[PDB]
């Protein structure tokens, strides 16, 4: 059942670059991503909105495409050279995956691009060529109190984390942190190319589903302001979880829900991982500071809800149920538990979440 | 039932000044307030620790007094003149309250002071005279990433909020914000002298009990650091609620628990209330943004748990039960309700707390 | 030349409330205060713009009034009761000052108001009645990265600081901080009613002139953002001084210049002064951490330039020259001196400013 | 011209640490540990080894007691052990003096190569290093001014294009630079790790070390360092700032250690890891290029820098810049700068911005 390593060389992946999300009401989505969140328009028409963060120079970090069923259509990684698109094609072909190459791109402002149904059922895109736009990094006349400054990562729900981890490691992603138990189950892994804690991450669950797309801010007060704004707009019900400090990654975070329930994380101030012997951190699944360092409870919807993903024909990918133990069940379910201090019943929670 | 307005003039109260808290293990409490929270020691011996915030010049903002039963011993307000302590004494005597006056103070660093058992059963102190100490407001060589800069307010649990409110208004406190419902019930009120949202507040519940004492920080990141530090110390279980943004008050906040479960709020960035026609804001009790503006749920312990208070002899005040509706029950209990948008079923909660 | 204490009781002043500035080009001024700084419009027409801060509930904190000569037309203080406007009139009449009373106000959204040519030549207004507006304190859908949240203070240039200080003390302002030297000269004083470091302040120099109006932010990053935005708009030449940490007041600060060179300070995180025995802090004029705690030099324009003020007829008040020693001259001038550490030659400056600079 | 070797360049990850010679170890310890809050990895009577809050390698700064304060080595970590062999072959082909120590020059570094590079600078290349407790979640230690990473070095060298070409051959990519309309280069910034820079060249007499830079999380952390220095009554050791840079867009501060070694505190520059990352060239007369808010650049910033040592520990001879001086063309008596290109309003002629002339 393992995914064999191709003999063909892996493409040299720089970073996560953009996501294409199918949305059902383009105007409602535009209000969320432009008016609430302040992303910058790179192109729009009656069918699509192309958006970028404050410090981006490539054409976009987010494409909103009107469609009948809300879903992730592609999660796109930029590769180092044009020849790396050829490498990506040969690599996935050797893996036995369905691939589609468009020499003029799938979306505006991207050139030669390869989309694939990857071995975990996810629609990945690889591209080098992209239309450069004005880098807005010093446009403080446009800067919002909640400004989103970079695209940081994706998070994928998949049933077998070790299987997916090994596949991503072969593609050159390096694991930085993970969550395990003493019995040897892996519940989640984080992995990177660009020298932050992650470009993508695997959350154990029924999949393929897209858990979230994450944008960063400069400072913690910028995340606070997003929350404050949502309260002023009386859409606080769309704040799912946070704001908090993560255990894994050490980042300050917030999770919010778009009009189609696509989950967006806002994230800041993780650490440098670019050294090849970067120390890998393993948390125990029962540690109540692993996800929220302050011990705040993880709402069940965070574990159970995630976005559909599409195949290359635009149809929804069938889901495979996780057979490994469930993080939700072992921590906050009827027979779950967590601790503040390992071995101490004081500050422990049994069959219950924290707080 | 109503508390009459005295003929005697009310004392001119400046602000909340300090609390004296009884604690059971002086060493454990010191470690919390000094090592974890960073408050500054004005004086300490084997029985008491006198602590002050970064910007304070009066002797202290907090006195920890070792004793057998953890409780509030005195909540103190400073008055404008020495003659206002005379006014306070005559005022509470007309109210028929027990009073006790000491020209040399009850605690170190306070001179002529009046303590009273007020009409709600709380131990109030009024004083003018205090020993000035080094104001540490520019001692950035001492400044902590979580620095507590000022004492901001107290919050009192009392069963009948309107009764208490009228009494505090006659005493010169002005109501800035409150929480009511559509059936004539008041659940909470905030009231001030110094021109911030409050110097004290009333929370409807069984009482007298002390809900919390609140200290300010300069910035929101200072509150975040307190949380981060508690995680590093592996004492995140002592974070009760927050961090968040309040609806009422608009302040950024955090609630933590000391070793005797006394609740401390960290608070920043409320607004100016010093004009006498300052607009009074009333929230509906079912508005899920009233306590946490982001809609985060209020944990039941925040409603049910609070500190004992002492009388002037040092004995615990008997608790009188609230008969008015319970904010817990009407918002997050089995028959509770809250809304995100008034009149919208979407984003409303029936018989449970927000966010799952 | 002491100003006597009246027998008539002083009005009970709450706080500074608004300033009326005469501006020469209303559109250019609106661009600065609304588009650059983010203040909120309460009312406007062809002649005036009425602006308020994020947390204000009275009608306005600033009125911009088109006129031929840019100047301060009124610094306004709110009093506690309607009766305090009568008290103000009686008080200033006893002081021998010219006064003008308008039962329906001088500017929109203010009711019964008294304006006075005060003993230092400044146009003060006292009022209680004002039209309440929507308080925007939780309108985070409007909140700017540089949001101005309150009006904090005024600062006045006057030739004789002790004379003015005594008069303001009789009026009920308490001095929180001052700058003096060891030879009896007062260079500046800060004084309050509302329980912050100040509602107004006196800066020694030729006057009457208005030094600045100050607005506060929530946090230091908000002030940084104003600077950053001015850079992006390529108007960094309108940043006069800062950003910095003050010694006096301990506030984080920035000084900028509007289209008519009216100086605006942005300010945050001073301390509580409401207790009646609040300790008064006196800094020595030669302490190089007194104005900028980090030792950064005070640009000469900060000491020399300030706005004209008008009398009740709208004519510019004549300027009276300061004869006391000049803060500029004694610190950064040719015979000037400043220290980092009292009594240490190392980190001291002789005949020049700090950090490697001299007067242009 | 410095030729491109046939031998492959070592794969450089990032700047890693500097070794600074200091004259009074206790006074230097007070500055770096007590004032700035850096974390001790090792110390004795001869040296102090210091790391930032988020570091896992042994150290980011070695303070070595010696007779003459100077930079002794600026060290870059390479990707594999074999890259140290590549460094050695590369610099030997360049004709540079090299010294190889299989067990390191300083504690907590293993196999290492030091070289006197073509610009006169003592560079070290290493892979092997002793891992230590990564303190990134130790909020019980976190100070209000916490220094979280080593970010970069800045080198003073007389001929910027000559140095830039050599660094490009070594794999560094230019992100930003400062030039004039007549083709003079005043400064260039260049990176390996995907930030604006790992090292930078400032036109001037050299070799000299301009500064070492550490990062903070947020801008308020830099403000606190200034506030703390005021409280300690050492504001005279704040040289320049705080400010926002034009070049790099980072929030910054420059301070001076007890031997006048300049330390920058820096935060919130941008991502440069894509290979077609857009370069940005600023005009030397643009008064927003160094401080975005137009604050004047203090003359000492342009004239003063640290000595550097050769592999024997002797001070490297200084070679004079012959290209135009940035100080002179901008803030000297014949200099000029502008706020808006072509606008006399907001321009400065023969003095610095904001009303000052040179002291
Ligand atoms: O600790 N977890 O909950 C994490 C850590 C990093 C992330 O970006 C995330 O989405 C989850
Ligand atoms: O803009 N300059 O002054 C710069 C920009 C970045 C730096 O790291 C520096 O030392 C100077
Ligand atoms: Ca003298
Ligand atoms: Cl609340
Ligand atoms: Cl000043
Ligand atoms: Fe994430
Ligand atoms: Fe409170
Ligand atoms: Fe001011
Ligand atoms: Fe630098």
């Amino acid at each position: 059942n393992e995914i064999p390593k191709p003999v063909a060389p892996a493409p040299d992946i720089l970073r996560c670059a953009y996501a294409e999300l199918v949305v059902t009401d383009l105007a409602k989505s535009r209000n969320f991503y432009v008016d609430v969140l302040g992303l910058h328009v790179s192109y729009e028409d009656e069918n699509q909105i192309y958006l970028r963060s404050f410090e981006e120079f490539i054409h976009h970090n987010l494409v909103l495409t009107k469609g009948p069923v809300a879903a992730l259509k592609a999660m796109a990684f930029r590769v180092r050279t044009p020849e790396d698109v050829d490498k990506a094609e040969a690599y996935y072909q050797e893996l036995g995956c369905r691939t589609e190459r468009r020499k003029d791109g799938f979306v505006k402002g991207i050139g030669d691009a390869l989309r694939v149904e990857d071995p975990l059922g996810f629609p990945y895109e690889f591209f080098f060529e992209t239309t450069h736009v004005e880098r807005l990094h010093m446009r403080y006349d446009l800067y919002s109190a909640g400004e989103l400054v970079r695209l940081d990562h994706f998070n994928q729900v998949t049933p077998d984390v070790p299987r997916g981890r090994k596949y991503l490691e072969d593609l050159g992603f390096r694991v930085t942190e993970d969550i395990q138990d003493d019995e040897g189950t892996t519940y989640a892994a984080w992995m990177h190319r660009k020298g932050t804690v992650h470009d993508t991450a695997l959350t154990g669950g029924n999949g393929p589903r897209l858990h979230h797309v994450a944008f960063s801010t400069h400072e913690k007060h910028n995340i606070i302001q997003i929350c404050d704004k949502m309260g002023a707009l009386r859409i606080s019900d769309r704040i799912e979880r946070g704001p908090g400090r993560h255990g894994v990654s050490n980042a300050f975070y917030l999770y919010i829900l778009d009009p189609d329930n696509h989950r967006i994380e806002i994230y800041t101030q993780d650490y440098y991982t670019g050294d090849p012997d970067n120390p890998t951190i393993t948390w125990n699944v029962h540690d109540n500071q692993r996800r929220d360092w302050w011990g705040n409870p993880v709402v069940p919807s965070w574990y159970t809800e995630a976005s559909k993903v599409l195949d290359l024909d635009g149809n929804v990918q069938e889901i495979i149920e996780r057979t490994d133990d469930s993080e939700l069940e072992v921590t906050i379910g009827a027979d779950g538990f967590s601790f503040t201090r390992a071995g101490d019943e004081d500050g422990s929670y049994h069959g219950q979440a924290s707080k």
